[PDB]
């Protein structure tokens, strides 16, 4: 799955995925966030099962992206964790915790959560 | 907080958390789970901000592992997000996605949802 | 929204929802899902803002299963949180937490997370 | 554990859970949130495993509240997914989803994600 996950991304609200994934289970990246307080490209970084089950199961995989660039800083971090999943329309069908630099006080509502889908297409 | 975050970890479930921080944001080292299918060292990475704010607030983070090493494979990969805690009693406080590999039957039973809390102590 | 939240809905599984929205805020009705430890239908409680912000947002909710009825019993309980959004093709977006009853070493264990999109069609 | 859920609980936070637990598995009662825009008590209902597993593990609840009450409304609804736990120092360990009612181009930001302990002291 090497091969497959390696590439450009996009999903559902038009954010921009690129990603290499080493043969040892490395992932590494750029992303662009189309909302939030983000601008221009993100250094991501992540993992993934190199070695899936072989019974029509997806591949495994997580990355984090923090929210800090050249151009700005929303002092948060995002985990996406999710799997690839291969075959004519090939997907990665993640969940997201957004967490938030906040004071102690804050905690409680410092961490929002999600879902992507990523798609080759569009 | 580069310096704060580089050393060893531990949750409350008695799990490892070897990380250094680069200053850049990059988090790179070895995570050893106490429980589930999982045995010795695994490969994480992920990303924190290297400039938080200034107002009491933590420093965002998040990092991946993918359960795949040299002794087994549990074709399932975590993701945690969260912030790191300076002062006296150093923390960093997550909540966590675990994803497992699936076939598109069994997808929505795929991810587990929890929170760790990490110490320098013990 | 009382009118439009009451009803037969329907989620990408081919689970079956259906509700009672009350003038109070209240939600009762019965849940019946395709998948899971689960057969027939399932009692299910819960609220929602019965007066909604009116430029153009959702209406938040939530409701509780507990998967035990007089067929089965999973000694699990799901929790939906999120809105009802009205229009020519209303929809309830939701995301959930499964909790399994679990012994105190499998807590970390216990909750899946997932989300569910409902229909008033098919 | 009809009777081991009945009564006063109160989490980390200092909010103040009372919930009165029917032998069909409904729970009922008020919920008063010490953080948020929340003020005094709001309507709380619920479900339950009112027939757990007898081999020491937890019993499996949720229950939500909007909130909406005649004080103020967030457009905003929490729900609570978790097991109690009894014995001498009895707990309810949950984790939470908060979904605040938003329009289409901010779903994405409408929910937040925590947990939550309830004790029966203090
Ligand atoms: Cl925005
Ligand atoms: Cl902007
Ligand atoms: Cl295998
Ligand atoms: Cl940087
Ligand atoms: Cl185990
Ligand atoms: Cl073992
Ligand atoms: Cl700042
Ligand atoms: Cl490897
Ligand atoms: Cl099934
Ligand atoms: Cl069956
Ligand atoms: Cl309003
Ligand atoms: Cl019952
Ligand atoms: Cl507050
Ligand atoms: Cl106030
Ligand atoms: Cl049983
Ligand atoms: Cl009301
Ligand atoms: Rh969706
Ligand atoms: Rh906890
Ligand atoms: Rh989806
Ligand atoms: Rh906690």
């Amino acid at each position: 799955d090497e091969a497959g996950i390696t590439g450009t991304w996009y999903n559902q609200l038009g954010s921009t995925f690129i990603v290499t994934a080493g043969a040892d289970g490395a992932l590494t990246g750029t992303y662009e966030s189309a909302v939030g307080n983000a601008e221009s490209r993100y250094v991501l970084t992540g993992r993934y099962d190199s070695a899936p089950a072989t019974d029509g199961s997806g591949t495994a995989l997580g990355w984090t992206v923090a929210w800090k660039n050249n151009y700005r800083n929303a002092h948060s971090a995002t985990t996406w964790s999710g799997q690839y999943v291969g075959g004519a329309e090939a997907r990665i069908n993640t969940q997201w915790l957004l967490t938030h630099g906040t004071t102690e006080a804050n905690a409680w509502k410092s961490t929002l959560v999600g879902h992507d889908t990523f798609t080759k297409v569009k």
